[PDB]
């Protein structure tokens, strides 16, 4: 499992949305490097222009490569993430916006060959026309923050939990909330782990060269705690 992720690993991310009406689809390609923790993607909307803001699918997009985390030595016992490579897992977010609606997303992690996927569905109910997200009013960046990660006994899995902070084009912020759900797919042994957390940060840019609506990635992911 582990074994998996002691090198570059290429990382495939598909993600077909549906937001107040307007399908989309997203596809994304890159590296994930779990030694350094490190992650490097390219997220181009196929359809044409993204109906919402880039920065709300930041946690879509990349909860499902939460494997690249590095988890410190005395902490690996605690890497549910990495243990359940090959076959990998299925998850479910709720993102729930603050005065505004929620993403609903179910998504299938797993390797397909020598390359980590992800495949993700998203359904994007009760939004505001006025509103921050299909007012396209945010900001073009991600602040760092804590993933706090829990045991799931009863489903041999785990739950994840954090407050998101959007940055908003006037100086405030835009409030949000995502609860995790993870359960494997294969019937191999996982690690559950004790309470702990992920520490992620975040550089979000543009490809000069992409007349695309698209987003480039760069993102270092921690896990601490114990």
């Amino acid at each position: 499992g582990e074994e998996l992720f002691t090198g570059v690993v290429p990382i495939l991310v598909e993600l077909d949305g549906d937001v107040n009406g307007h399908k989309f689809s997203v596809s994304g390609e890159g590296e994930g490097d779990a030694t350094y923790g490190k992650l490097t993607l390219k997220f181009i909307c196929t359809t044409g222009k993204l109906p919402v803001p880039w920065p709300t699918l930041v946690t879509t997009l990349t909860y499902g490569v939460q494997c690249f985390s590095r988890y410190p030595d005395h902490m690996k016992q605690h890497d549910f993430f990495k243990s359940a490579m090959p076959e990998g897992y299925v998850q479910e977010a709720t993102i729930s916006f603050k005065d505004d609606g929620n993403y609903k997303t179910r998504a299938e992690v797993k390797f397909e060959g020598d390359t980590l996927v992800n495949r993700i569905e998203l359904k994007g109910i009760d939004f505001k026309e006025d509103g921050n997200i299909l007012g396209h009013k945010l900001e073009y960046n991600y602040n760092s923050h804590n993933v706090y990660i829990t045991a799931d006994k009863q489903k041999n899995g785990i739950k994840a939990n954090f407050k998101i902070r959007h940055n908003i084009e006037d100086g405030s912020v835009q409030l949000a909330d995502h609860y995790q759900q993870n359960t494997p797919i294969g019937d191999g042994p996982v690690l559950l782990p004790d309470n702990h957390y992920l520490s992620t940060q975040s550089a979000l840019s543009k490809d000069p060269n992409e007349k695309r609506d698209h987003m480039v990635l760069l993102e270092f992911v921690t896990a601490a705690g114990i």
